[PDB]
C-alpha cells in the first residue's frame, strides 16, 4: 500500500508467532526490537541514534511477516522505546520513498 | 523523485541561507538540525529517540528547501548526530512510503 505521514508509520508485525506493532523508519539502517526471546546464538553489537548509543544483541536470519510481507534477515534486541523496522527489511519488502 | 533504500536518504536542504545534508526519517514526529544560528525566539524543549533525551531549542515557522521544495513549519536545534527531516516537512512536501 500507499502510506501517508500525516500519522506515525506504524504496521503490524509477526515475529516469534506474536503479533506486535512496529515504526517503518527509513533513517535507521537497521532493524531494532524491544526485549524478547528469540532462538539461536546471539553476537554483540552497539547502535547509535538520536541520544547516544545503547548495546543491542544481534540474531541473524530471523524470519518476520511485514503487514503480510515475509522478510528474513537480521534483528537487533535492546532497550528501544518503540520497535523499529528499518532498511536492511525495508529493500525486502520493496518499500520506496516517493514525493 | 522514488527513492530506493539500498543507501541512506540523504538530500540537500536549505535552511537559513546554508546548505546541508539531511536524512529523510519517516520515523521521527519531528525535524531536528546540528546545532547553528536561526532568528527568532526559541523555546527549550527535550526530545526522545534511541539513546535517551536531547535537549534543543524549538524554531517555529521556519522555512526549508528540500531537494528544491519549499515546506515550512518546526525546526529543533541541538546536538543530534545527523541532520533529520522528520514527518512534521515530509508531510509537507507530499513523500510517501509506498510497497
Ligand atoms: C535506529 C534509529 C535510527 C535513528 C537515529 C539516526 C541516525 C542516523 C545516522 C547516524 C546516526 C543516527 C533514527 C530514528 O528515527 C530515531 C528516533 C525515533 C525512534 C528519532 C529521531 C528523530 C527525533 C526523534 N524525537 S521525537 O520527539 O521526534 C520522537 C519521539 C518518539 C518517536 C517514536 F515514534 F519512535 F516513538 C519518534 N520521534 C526520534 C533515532 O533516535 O535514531
Amino acid at each position: 500500500p500507499q502510506i501517508t505521514l500525516w500519522k506515525r508509520p506504524l504496521v503490524t508485525i509477526k515475529i516469534g508467532g506474536q503479533l506486535k506493532e512496529a515504526l517503518l523508519d527509513t533513517g535507521a539502517d537497521d532493524t531494532v526490537i524491544e526485549e524478547m526471546s528469540l532462538p539461536g546464538r546471539w553476537k554483540p553489537k552497539m547502535i547509535g541514534g538520536i541520544g547516544g548509543f545503547i548495546k543491542v544483541r544481534q540474531y541473524d536470519q530471523i524470519i518476520i511477516e511485514i503487514c503480510g510481507h515475509k522478510a528474513i534477515g537480521t534483528v537487533l534486541v535492546g532497550p528501544t522505546p518503540v520497535n523499529i523496522i528499518g532498511r536492511n527489511l525495508l529493500t525486502q519488502i520493496g518499500c520506496t520513498l516517493n514525493f
